[PDB]
């Protein structure tokens, strides 16, 4: 059974709710125009809240870039631990010397907030980095073109950009791996040519970045001839070794792929994709124990692309049957009483009522909050509240969070069947997989607003509903009604696959990135479609696919069409 336990924290009136509301955007704008008695006057009285919490966080940036310790230290007593922003943890820390956080931290190799930016530094000068990864960041910083950190970095190691020793050589190195020059068709022959003078790391370094332009590049030939001159692994960021694995991938190099995942950070052997990877090169090579131990352990990885991927190898077929029972409808009724709970549904459903799209986006926050410390049994519990109450998004939110105890129809709930099914059948599209994308790209909200302005359930841009709608004798504001907005995402899937070679990985792909991307992306061979997936060169794209396919696989499953393996439905993306 699942467990009846509902927390009860005081709850407000809705009057309170909206009070506070009304109050929250000034309150922000207070922080930026560094008005700290307007910013304590919203405080004072507000409801433990996330509007409280976010304006604490963002008032607490301010004040540590400011240096108002005392004020600091006083706010940041207030915030519950599991609501502090990284950035205020780390001016914390660095307000009490303390750089315990600076060994995992300074193995980022890209930009970070301020105040964590400032504490890296302060290790630094202090010699309490590690100096290989340390000097890692700041190459990191210089190709990623962070150069005034990058600079700050090397003068808190004691070897400054004009200082003749280490850091100025760092530094010199930009000809060659600067964000241009790491494009020229010179740029491998002047490493070579320079090469003597370098260092173990620098070389590794400078390889790395190459490598990896080719690899970004599709380039792969090239590509594995200059990460193949990486002596040390362990000096690549992030980036730069996945992007060696996806060559060698590409390349179809099993015992080089198998290779390359061995020198990876543990946080990365251990994600999905190179559990699976790993398997599939174990495979390969004729390691079948090997491999079965990698495939159980990316199964265990839960509800996601390379689990379903590596069940598969292992005999399973995905099952959405839940292993728990309905939540009991008392607790979901008295889910709704408990205070913070409560205070989210209030701005949820004046923003409805009100049209407010900025007061969702907080309830959102509120729900986030409220759920944050939820066992498994409150959040099954919370997300058929929110669904009930047509919160959907933060239905799938609670309900996905789980590891034990799964429900799919919370999961990967399926509102609109009477306007989604219709759509996909008259532009002849499955409709598991037009559920899947709208899962991935707006979670049900049907007003839902990315920062580029794309819109709606199936989050079509305005300048592609245009050209739709000059094609299919629509008006183009129908974008914003969930109707025209469904019949403008399902054409327009039917319409990148048609012109795609039919194909529905290439159409994914080419939805998001646009037709003319999705085919660069391809081969002069066939590629196996996860293979092509995973090598996708830009990382929104590539993280697109792998949840539109892995969603529409569940939908599938729930919506009792004859079975088709992820396997089979990634198939073989063609050559161009
Ligand atoms: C659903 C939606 O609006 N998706 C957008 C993409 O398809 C869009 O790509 C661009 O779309 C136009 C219509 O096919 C093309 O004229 C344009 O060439 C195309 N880009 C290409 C082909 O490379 C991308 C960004 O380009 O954003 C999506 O959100």
């Amino acid at each position: 059974d699942l467990s009846a336990s509902v927390p009860t924290r005081p709850a407000e009136p809705e009057r309170k709710t909206l009070a506070d509301y009304g109050g929250y955007p000034s309150a922000l704008d207070a922080v930026k125009q560094k008005n700290d008695a307007a910013v304590a006057a919203y405080l004072e009285n507000a409801g433990d809240s996330a509007m409280a919490e976010n304006v604490r966080n963002e008032w607490l940036k301010s004040l540590g870039a400011r240096r108002q310790w005392t004020l600091f230290a006083q706010e940041y007593a207030k915030l519950e631990p599991a609501g502090r922003a990284q950035e205020v943890e780390c001016y914390a820390d660095s307000s009490r010397n303390d750089y315990t956080r600076a060994a995992e931290l300074v193995k980022n190799t890209g930009k970070l907030p301020s105040g964590c930016t400032k504490l890296l530094e302060q290790a630094a000068a202090s010699g309490l980095l590690d100096g290989n990864d340390a000097w890692r960041r700041v190459r990191g910083l210089l190709a990623g073109r962070q150069t005034t950190d990058a600079r700050n970095l090397a003068a808190a190691l004691g070897s400054p950009f004009d200082g003749g020793t280490q850091g100025s050589r760092e530094y010199a190195l930009l000809n060659v791996i600067g964000k241009e020059a790491r494009k020229s068709p010179n740029a491998a022959a002047l490493l070579s040519e320079m090469e003597s003078g370098l260092s173990l790391e620098q070389r590794s370094f400078a390889w790395g970045v190459l490598g990896h332009y080719q690899s970004q590049n599709l380039n792969v030939p090239a590509a594995l001839d200059y990460y193949g001159k990486v002596a040390d692994r362990r000096q690549l960021t992030d980036d730069q070794i996945e992007w060696y694995a996806r060559a060698a991938l590409r390349a179809r190099r099993w015992d080089e792929l198998a290779s390359v995942i061995s020198h990876m950070p543990e946080k990365l052997q251990k994600s999905p994709t190179w559990l699976y990877w790993l398997a599939r090169s174990r495979a390969a090579t004729g390691n079948t124990q090997e491999a079965e131990k990698l495939y159980k352990q990316a199964a265990a990885t839960g509800r996601n692309f390379y689990a379903v991927l590596a069940g598969e190898e292992l005999g399973r077929k995905i099952d959405t049957r839940n292993n728990v029972p309905d939540a009991g409808k008392n607790s979901v009724r008295r889910m709704a009483e408990d205070g913070a709970v409560k205070r989210a549904l209030v701005l949820f459903q004046n923003s409805q009522s009100a049209g407010d799209a900025k007061m969702r986006r907080q309830a959102q926050a509120e729900w986030r909050f409220a759920t944050r410390g939820f066992d498994e049994d409150k959040l099954l519990t919370a997300a058929q509240t929110a669904f009930d109450h047509g919160f959907y998004d933060m239905a799938v939110n609670s309900a996905e969070r789980t590891d034990r105890k799964l429900n799919y129809t919370l999961r990967y709930i399926s509102p609109f069947k009477d306007t989604v099914i219709r759509h996909a059948q008259n532009v002849n599209v499955d409709p598991a997989w037009v559920y899947g994308l709208i899962r991935q790209e707006s979670r049900f909200v049907i007003g839902a607003q990315s920062r580029v302005g794309a819109q709606g359930l199936m989050q079509v841009m305005p300048a592609t509903a245009r050209e739709i709608a000059g094609k299919i004798g629509m008006d183009a504001a129908q974008l914003y009604t969930a109707d025209g907005n469904i019949r403008m995402g399902t054409w327009y899937m039917a319409d990148t696959k048609r012109r795609l070679q039919n194909n529905e990985v290439l159409a994914t792909a080419g939805y998001n990135a646009g037709p003319g991307r999705a085919r660069r992306w391809q081969a002069d061979t066939p590629l196996e479609g996860a293979v092509y997936a995973e090598t996708i060169p830009f990382s929104e794209t590539r993280d697109y696919v792998k949840k539109v396919m892995a969603n529409a696989a569940y939908y599938a499953a729930l919506f009792g069409a004859p079975h088709i393996p992820l396997k089979q439905r990634m198939g073989i993306v063609p050559a161009r």
